[PDB]
């Protein structure tokens, strides 16, 4: 009870602190390293924990003034649904030894793809006034959010491979 809750809370606060690190490549093409703590949380504690972690992270972003909000529905999509959706990594939780790297990677792939799918949808609806010269709404959003999603996946792969090799205990919960 108290262990699980403190972990959800610490991973959400860490996601938020990490989102203060400058992460822009160009305009909205970004490297979203703040996903990582929520991915770690979901992989270790499962679907529900991760969902709740992402929800808390999203709320922190909004209530501290760090979220970019264009409307109620845009905020719902990009700062509730999108961060929550990272919890899908938890379907790839490993409960028993030995820890394999592949599930970690697949979970991450799927979770980051899902998050950036929601950003892609939002890009079409809410951000198309910024589209580059000659680019339609769909094309612009696919580029921006596709690229960000790939870069974010990259960063998550690199960090999580390091954690697997150097801190494998992180990925498997044990009582005792
Ligand atoms: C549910 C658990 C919640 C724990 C979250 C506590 C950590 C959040 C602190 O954020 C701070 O917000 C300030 C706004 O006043 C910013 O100026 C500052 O840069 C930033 O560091
Ligand atoms: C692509 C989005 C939806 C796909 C969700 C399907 C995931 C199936 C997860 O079951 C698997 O069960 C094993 C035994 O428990 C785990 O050890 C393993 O790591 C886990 O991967
Ligand atoms: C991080 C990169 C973001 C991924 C963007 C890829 C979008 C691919 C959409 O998947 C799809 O699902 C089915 C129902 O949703 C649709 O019938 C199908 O036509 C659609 O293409
Ligand atoms: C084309 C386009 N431009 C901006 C955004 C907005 N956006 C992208 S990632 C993100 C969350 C990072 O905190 C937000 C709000 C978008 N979806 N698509």
């Amino acid at each position: 009870n108290v262990r699980l809750l403190t972990e959800i809370a610490f991973m959400a606060a860490l996601a938020f602190i990490i989102s203060l690190i400058p992460n822009t490549v160009y305009g909205w093409i970004i490297v979203e390293i703040a996903c990582i703590p929520i991915l770690l949380l979901s992989l270790r504690r499962g679907l529900t924990a991760g969902l709740v972690g992402g929800l808390i992270w999203g709320i922190l972003s909004m209530i501290t003034g760090h979220a970019y909000i264009l409307s109620l529905s845009q905020a719902f999509l990009e700062y509730l649904v999108a961060p929550v959706s990272l919890g899908i990594a938890g379907l790839f939780r490993q409960k028993t030894a030995p820890l394999k790297l592949a599930p970690v990677l697949l979970g991450t792939f799927v979770a980051v793809l899902l998050k950036y799918f929601f950003h892609f949808i939002a890009g079409i609806i809410f951000w198309s006034q910024y589209a580059w010269k000659g680019w339609g709404a769909v094309a612009y959003s696919l580029a921006v959010n596709g690229i960000s999603g790939i870069l974010t996946a990259i960063a998550a792969f690199v960090i999580l491979i390091i954690f697997v090799k150097k801190f494998p205990k992180l990925f498997i919960h044990s009582n005792y």
